[PDB]
């Protein structure tokens, strides 16, 4: 299938070359997998998601999403337009506040949430989990995020925006989770892009245009952006058969187009997101 007039990180994830415009990928698009968003929530209401969205918790007083982030982030997985994995089923977990902010115990409860609720959904591909999110350095996050990906979920979280080593970051230090830093369009590391040897691989972070709260959408930047683009992958690659949610991290590295980014510093990989999908 071919999507025309992409959004710049959906082509640059199924092209060996930056500047092109549509978005090549194979039509089961993530069908029979689940993603869990854990985030500000979800406007699963939003038309680009076509049904396929839905929350099924929050530790706040409402599910719904009154900041926006974690909509975005969702777009970027599965929406029709915007999305890497276009037949995927979201849940949405409301970890943070409306102004984006959450307690380390409350990300904590969250990710043991989704080890246990994927049992009550069908997921019969596969589930992921996009955690576009972080703090300083916790055992306790790490030791989370590592449950959440022992129990069969593919782990994505995003490595920061410090432009720092991402060594002090979690769930971004964790090491059995994929770790996401952000590229932009002409292939460089995004400014705030954290990095180190944690770093599993890069996505496009910035300017993603996703959806937005209000039925609308939006351009943002961030690590939080080039995460939900891997996770997509992950559900798209695990809906194909070529990987499981325990070995889609290292998949997506050995099959990642290789050195082509610019300004990333020393000991950490080079190797940015691609489906490898022959039209
Ligand atoms: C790991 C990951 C994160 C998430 N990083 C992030 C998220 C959203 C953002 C962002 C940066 O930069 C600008 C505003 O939007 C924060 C701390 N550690």
């Amino acid at each position: 299938a071919a999507q025309t007039n992409a959004p710049w990180g959906l082509a640059r994830i199924s092209s060996t070359s930056p500047g092109t415009s549509t978005y090549y990928y194979d039509e089961s698009a993530g069908q029979g997998s689940c993603v869990y968003v854990i985030d500000t929530g979800i406007e699963a209401s939003h038309p680009e998601f076509e049904g396929r969205a839905q929350m099924v918790k929050t530790y706040y007083y409402s599910s719904r999403d009154g900041n926006g982030h974690g909509t975005h982030c969702a777009g970027t997985v599965g929406s029709r337009t915007y999305g890497v994995a276009k037949k995927t089923q979201l849940f949405g977990v409301k970890v943070l506040d409306d102004n984006g902010s959450g307690q380390y115990s409350t990300i904590i409860a969250g990710m043991d949430f989704v080890a246990s609720d994927k049992n009550n959904r069908n997921c019969p591909k596969g589930v992921v989990a996009s955690l576009s999110l972080g703090g300083g350095y916790s055992s306790s996050v790490n030791s989370a995020a590592a449950r959440l990906q022992s129990s069969g979920v593919m782990v994505a979280v995003a490595a920061g925006n410090n432009n720092a080593d991402a060594r002090n970051y979690s769930p971004a230090s964790e090491p059995s989770v994929c770790t996401v830093g952000a590229s932009d369009r002409y292939d460089r590391r995004s400014s705030f892009s954290n990095y180190g040897s944690v770093l599993d691989i890069f996505g496009p972070g910035t300017d993603i245009l996703s959806t937005w709260i209000g039925g609308s959408t939006r351009s943002i930047s961030g690590t939080s952006m080039a995460t939900p683009h891997v996770a997509g992958l992950a559900a798209y690659l695990m809906t194909l058969g070529k990987t499981t949610a325990a070995s889609a991290c290292r998949y997506i590295a050995d099959t990642a187009n290789k050195g082509d980014l610019s300004n990333i510093p020393f000991g950490t990989v080079n190797l940015l997101a691609y489906n490898n999908y022959q039209a």
